């Protein structure tokens, strides 16, 4: 069953308001210049991976860690598939000690969901807008667009209440208090 961990200064945050704020300032990749364009990195497999990590392409901190069995289909389709089974959202992504092929992290770790099963299927021969329609697919470009509404319906309909405030959400629980950030 899906669970969350929160950093305590996001308390009075829902998941709907927190994704809220995350997207608005990870701004929508496709108005970046291509020159300062992040288009997220992969890693654990020799456009696929185990992980999958992005930051904004605004000069902003936000960014995203995604772990499970990640897949991205390139020309012309574009389409993320797979199965995401950890999502991450914070700020400051860093490589890995040893670099790319080690993975990222964030530096601020503020929102993690834990065994989310989100999940989407790329079929070669459908078309675009069928492949489009992945849980998996629409949430995650949605994101990077500025837009988690398609990952809050997603969430939704797995029976999250994307509503409730952190701290009063049955599935979250609290980073415990530390001294470092
Ligand atoms: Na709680």
């Amino acid at each position: 069953s899906t669970t969350i961990q929160y950093n305590s200064n996001y308390a009075d945050y829902s998941i709907s308001s927190y994704l809220r704020e995350w997207a608005n300032n990870f701004g929508d990749i496709d108005q970046a210049p291509a020159e300062t364009k992040d288009r997220g990195s992969f890693s654990g497999s020799s456009f696929s991976g185990t992980q999958y990590a992005i930051g904004s392409s605004h000069s902003n901190p936000e960014g995203m860690i995604a772990e499970g069995d990640l897949k991205y289909s390139f020309m012309p389709q574009h389409t993320f598939h797979g199965q995401i089974d950890t999502l991450q959202f914070g700020k400051d992504l860093a490589t890995n000690a040893g670099g790319p092929s080690a993975g990222k992290h964030l530096e601020k770790i503020d929102i993690t969901f834990n065994e989310l099963d989100l999940s989407g299927e790329f079929d070669s021969g459908k078309s675009m807008t069928e492949n489009h329609q992945g849980d998996m697919h629409k949430s995650v470009r949605g994101l990077m667009k500025g837009n988690p509404d398609p990952m809050l319906e997603v969430m939704k309909a797995k029976g999250i209440n994307v509503d409730t405030a952190f701290k009063d959400l049955s599935i979250a629980s609290q980073y415990p208090d530390s001294g470092y950030m």
